[PDB]
Order: structure tokens, then sequence, then C-alpha cells
């Protein structure tokens, strides 16, 4: 709770800006010229606000679009078949009872399509509208002033909405994403450093993060395509998919990781005194790829080139080092004496699994450096100092 | 479409349901007695069925349960705030007016704790109820006849909603979760046949859906233990975290099945025709794992015990014989010439990895047959014949 406030406050902002929006709406329903047809329906503006206020302006932008689309495809579709009820005047109800039916149906069978899992906010509304046209216009047969007059209100409502949303401190959606992938650029090297640690003693949450977030940033990458050129990225199309190309080819690196942490766990371990023969090439192939990834990291957050020293120079001479540390000692590997238990021998050939699997996280580093300097051209970063 | 209803026939019915609760809410509005204040709050029935009819009926019976408890809790509050309300007689509308104010923030503070991203729909309920009330009785000063007629109309709609869903094919939630445990033990089968013989060769999906699906075993036995006894599953008490259980049991083994195809796809690869020394070996692991995963499936899904045999001889002995065809032929993993290039000892070394990594595998699935007999004892599964 108020720790939570603390800890972050960009959270005790957009409660005050719905409770803004919200007195704001309620002053104007209370202080109004009394009018017959308002007093009943004057409460459809209060409830708009609490239906399409989001956390970002992007989302807010798209998803208010889509409960739009599907209100007035809805409203349209209601009025003409109330129209054409008409003319089967002996049943009247019946014909209109066997609509609801058959939209219904329509609805709900097409709401259940696997790609259409994320737009059920805008099939309960197009369910909802068709439904409450036909059966409050029933009476008193008025079908086109119970929808021109509750539209207006929630049309007030949604403008209210988008102002104090977007002129009272707005938080961005580009913004979220270009934090995120700093976030994991850091999160991948302290696990990696962790993992190394772990094994030569005599870890999880930053690959676990850097591993399961592509939905985070396929949704942040959908949310920030609508909002407007502002800050330090003005243009009319920004590159925001070059973001997710770099995150998808730190994650594929990250893959190496999970595997040296599940190394770790495996039921099968290594003599210790075997270990600390190696001990001084794996702590310096460690040292150089967490400051091979900081350094990215801190390029990527303040938009800068890459400079002319190449950064993959001394991890190259530390995996060449530890190559051939191993060619030297390889008889600790295996057994010659059984050339032409298995418990000891599977102990003993469980090193050079992390070995390699070592080797091939620094032959993987390679595919970053290209993704991040494809995204530094194709966005125009400041040359270095 | 189509295409979709034929392939599964269980979207078709739910559809049907729906729209048959639709047209029966429908007809008891269209042919009542005429009344003054049915006739304007009659609609209210109609839109509780868009808004409580799920798949299953034990989600059905928790949404309805959290829904309830926050229309009930708003109402209650709502009404206490606009008796109070009388006592500050010169500014009535400035205290309701800075009542909502408090309300909404709160309301918007406590949805935004990382506990709570699942109830989000208990807490718009709550603020919908608490504007609606306010706002809807400050004319007539009218609070007790407001929500009292208002809910009598929810109180039918949601009892036709469980009346179809429970009396018409009903779709129960421990059956996708016992369905789910089975489908998934044979897709790691499927996943380590696949990967045995790529690797060979002169996978994915089965592991990802084996490694990705613990929230949908979670949520589906979050919903499981609402629903009363029924069929073969009949006890007060069922064991339903055995089932999750034994699925962590068997993702533990899929990581491992995970890195296997992750060496496929490694940089650094070993010559074939160093590979094609082993592939006996290799192939009756494989071979002889698949078996004894489709076992376990089978067994589970039927609910019988295990037999006195072993299902392990078999594996536990391909995995000696590989061990042996790999102590009988290291001097192709390492080069003692330099004992006391690098690219052609890590292709060579690489080789050693796969083959620990299947031995991993092999050590490991023993903790699978231990959680299946803890759930096969826990539940009183049948005899085997
Ligand atoms: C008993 C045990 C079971 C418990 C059941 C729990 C029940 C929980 C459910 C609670 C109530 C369920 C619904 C109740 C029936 C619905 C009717 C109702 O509540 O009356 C309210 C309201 C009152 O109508 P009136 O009293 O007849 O005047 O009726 C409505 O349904 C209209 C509400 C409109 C406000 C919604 C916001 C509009 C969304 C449009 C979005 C379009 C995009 C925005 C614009 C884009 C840019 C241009
Ligand atoms: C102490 C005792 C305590 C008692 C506790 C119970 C308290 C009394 C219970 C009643 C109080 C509950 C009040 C609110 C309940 C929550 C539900 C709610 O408020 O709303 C639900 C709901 C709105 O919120 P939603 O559920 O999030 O969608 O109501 C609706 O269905 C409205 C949906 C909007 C569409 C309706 C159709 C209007 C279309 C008009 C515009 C059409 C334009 C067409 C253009 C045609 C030309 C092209």
């Amino acid at each position: 709770a108020w720790e939570m406030g603390v800890s972050d406050p960009r959270k005790i902002v957009f409660s005050a800006k719905i409770g803004l929006a919200l007195t704001i709406v309620a002053l104007l329903i209370f202080y109004q010229e009394p009018n017959p047809d308002l007093s009943r329906y004057s409460v459809w503006a209060i409830l708009t606000v609490v239906v399409v206020f989001e956390f970002t302006i992007g989302a807010t932008l798209s998803k208010g679009f889509n409960r739009a689309l599907g209100t007035l495809s809805a409203g349209g579709l209601a009025l003409g078949m109330a129209e054409l009820s008409t003319l089967f005047g002996d049943w009247e109800e019946i014909f209109c009872t066997l609509s609801i039916f058959c939209i219904g149906f329509l609805a709900t069978f097409m709401k259940l399509y696997p790609s259409m899992k994320a737009y059920e906010y805008g099939f309960r509304v197009f369910l909802l509208t068709y439904c409450y046209i036909l059966i409050s216009g029933f009476r008193t047969g008025q079908f086109i002033e119970v929808a021109i007059s509750r539209f207006l209100l929630i049309a007030l409502g949604a403008g209210v909405s988008l102002g104090v949303n977007m002129f009272i401190y707005p938080i961005w959606a580009g913004e979220d994403l270009h934090n995120l992938v700093v976030k994991n650029f850091m999160n991948v090297a302290t696990s990696l450093e962790g993992c190394v640690n772990g094994y030569l003693r005599c870890v999880y949450k930053g690959y676990r993060s850097a591993v399961e977030s592509t939905s985070q940033e396929e949704s942040l990458m959908s949310f920030a395509i609508w909002e407007p050129p502002h800050g330090p990225y003005k243009s009319f199309n920004y590159p925001w998919k070059n973001y997710v190309k770099l995150s998808g080819a730190l994650k594929h690196c990250a893959f190496t990781v999970m595997a040296l942490h599940g190394c770790i766990l495996s039921e099968i371990q290594a003599p210790e005194e075997r270990r600390q023969v190696f001990r001084q090439e794996l702590q310096r192939v460690g040292v150089e790829g967490a400051k091979l990834l900081r350094e990215l990291g801190e390029k990527v957050k303040k938009m800068e080139k890459l400079g002319p020293v190449d950064l993959l120079f001394e991890v190259h001479l530390a995996a060449e080092e530890l190559q051939h540390k191993i060619d030297k000692k390889s008889y600790l590997l295996v057994n010659s004496e059984c050339w032409e238990k298995t418990y000891e021998s599977a102990s003993a050939l469980s090193l050079a699994t992390f070995a390699s699997l070592l080797i091939e996280f620094v032959a993987r580093l390679q595919n970053v450096v290209d993704a991040f300097k494809e995204l530094s051209q194709k966005a125009n970063f400041k040359e270095p100092e």
C-alpha cells in the first residue's frame, strides 16, 4: 500500500487523475439546467470515464477505437433490423426475439476464434448495444432518439477522459519499451555472473524476465504506434520494430545462460577439486561478458553509436585462453585406461558440458552487436563523444 | 469458421446455449403484464446473461461470487454515505461530489497492487455500482427503491444463466486438466524422439507447450474446486493438486529436452562421421524413453495403478551401454597430442555435451515415477488387470 506508493510515485498520479475527471463530470451533472430527457439519461457520462481511462495514451487511443467500432456497427444493425421488422406485421415480437438468437450465436462463435482472443471487449460491447437498442425501443417505437442522445453523452465522457489523460503528466508506451530493453540488458549480465560464481563456489530472475517478456514487448509496440511525436523520438515513423529485433537477439543468448543454470541443478556433478583447476579462465570469461553486456546497455540508454574500438577483442582473447587451458588438461575429462563405474565417468564428463556452454555463449554474443548496429543506423543516434 | 466448428463441436453448443438463454429472457420480457416501474428497468435482466455466462461451471461460480461481493459492498457503502450526507444540509452536493473523488482514488489505488491483477472485474463493478447509486438517487431522494428493484432482475438473469449452463451439456474444469496432463505426457515424448532423430540426420511445440502451461494448469485448478462431485471423480475433496505436482515433475525433464534441442541450433557442431559411431546407443535410449513416457501417459488416462514390473530397467540398461560405448571411444572427444585450432577442438568437444544431456534426462526420469505413485495412492486408482 503506502510502501508501494512511496516506492513508485507513478501510481499515485493516475488515481488522482481519474478522481479529477470523475469529479469534473459529476460537477457538470449536478450543476446543469434541468430538462426532462437529460435527467434520466445523464448518468451515461460518468460511467464512460470508468470504462475508457487506461494507463497509457496509446492503448486509450487503440481500444477506444475498437469500442466505438463495435458500438456503431451494432447500433446500425439494430436500427436496420428494427425497421425491417415492420413488414411481418402479425408477428413483430416473434421476429425480434428470433433475431437476438441469431446475433448472440454469431457473436459468440466469432469471439472463440484463436486470432480474436485479445478483442473480447469489442464483441461484448457489440452484443450489449444490439440487445439494448432492440429491447429499449419496442415500447413507444422510438429507435432514432434512444441512440442519438445516449451517444453525445458518451462522446463527452470520452473527451473529458482523453483531455485529462493527455494534458496532465502523460505516460507513454514507447518509454516503457525503451526502458525494458535497458533493464533486460542488465539482468542478463547479473544472471551470467551469478551463475559462474555459483558454479565455482567452494541467477534466475534475470534470465526468466529476459526470456518471458516478449508479449509485453509486443503489446507495448502495438500501443506505441498510435502516439504522436514527442520528446527525443521526433519522427513520423519511428523504428520501434528494431527494439524487438534487438530483444530477440539478446534472448537467443539468454537461452545459453538458462542452460548454464540448469547445469548447476543436475543430479550428476563433478568433483570440486577438478573444477578448481580451470578456476581462472571461467571467471575472466564471465567478467568480460558482463562488462560487454553492461556497455551495450549503457550505450542503448544514452542513444550513442558504437565507437571505433572493437568491443569483442578481450572476450575472444579470454575464450581462446580457455580453449588452450582445456586442451592442456583434457586428461582429466576422460579415462584412457579403457581405450580401444559409470557415475564417476559421467561426473568427470560433466565439466566439459559447462565449458562448451560458456564457449557457445561467447560464440553467440556477435549477433547482438550486429543487431545493435542495425538499430543505431535505422534511427539517427548521436555521434559518440 | 465452419472448419473450426467441424473440427471442434464443443464450440457450437455453447453459442446455441447462450442464444437459448437470451431468447428465454427476451420472451419473458416481451410477454408480461404491463406495470410502470418494470417497463423502464426490465432491460437489466437480458444484460446480465451477457456478462455472467462463462465457458465452465467453476469460473461461472467463482466470478459470479466476486461480482456479487463487489456489488453488495458498493451498494451498502453508497446507501450509508447518502444517508450521512444529510447532516451537511447547506452543502449536500459538495459532500456527494467530494466522496466520489475519494472512492475513485482508493478503488484505483487498490487495483494496481501486483497481487490483485486477476480481479479487475470486481473493482470495476464496485466503482460502477457506487457511482450509479449515488448519482441516480439525488433526484427524488430514493435510495432503497433504486437498488431493491434493480437487484431482483439481476438475480433472475443469473438464475436463468446458471440453470441453462448447468443442465444442458455442462463443461467441467477438471476434465480439461485431466486431459491436459495426458496431452503433455505425449508431447514430451514426441519432442524427445524428434530431437534424437534430428541430431543424427545426414520438436519445438511439444516441449514449449509442456513448459509454458503452468498458468493454465493453475487457473483450471482454481476453477475445479468450486464444482460438485460427478462422474468418475466422486469425493468431497478431490486431490487436484497432485496433478499439478506430476506436471511439475514432467516439466523438470522438459527443461533437459529443451537443452537437447538447443544443442542442434548451436553455431559450433561436430563432424557427422564422428556422430555416426554412436548412433545405435542414442537411438536405443530415445526409443526407450519415448516408450516409457507413453506408457505413463496411457496409465494416467485410464486411471490404473502401476504393475509390479519395474518400468526403468530397460532405460537404465541402454544408458549403461551408452556409457560403456563412450568410454571405449573417448579418444575422439579430445586430443592427447597437446597433453601436459580451437574451433575444431570445440566441435569435437560438442558431442560429449549432447551425450551428457541425454544421460541427465535419463537420471531425472525417476522423479516422474515417484510423483505418479504418490498421485495414484492419494486418489483411489483401479487395480491393474
Ligand atoms: C445473485 C448472485 C449472482 C451475482 C451476479 C453478480 C452481478 C454482477 C453484474 C452487475 C450488473 C450487470 C449489468 C447490469 C445490467 C446492465 C444495465 C445497467 O447496469 O444499467 C446501467 C445503465 C442505466 O440505464 P438506465 O437506468 O435504463 O437509464 O444502462 C446501461 O446499460 C448503459 C450504461 C452505459 C455506460 C457504459 C459505458 C459506455 C461504453 C461505450 C464505449 C464506446 C467507446 C467510447 C467512445 C469511443 C470514442 C468516441
Ligand atoms: C444494502 C443493499 C445493497 C444492494 C446491492 C445492490 C445495489 C443495487 C444493484 C443495482 C446497482 C448496480 C449499478 C451498476 C451495475 C454495473 C453495470 C453497469 O453499470 O453497466 C454495465 C454495462 C456498461 O459497462 P460494461 O459492462 O463495462 O460494458 O451496461 C451496458 O450494457 C452498456 C453498454 C454500452 C452499450 C449500451 C447500448 C447504448 C448504445 C447507445 C449508443 C448507440 C449509438 C448507435 C449509433 C446508431 C447510428 C449508426
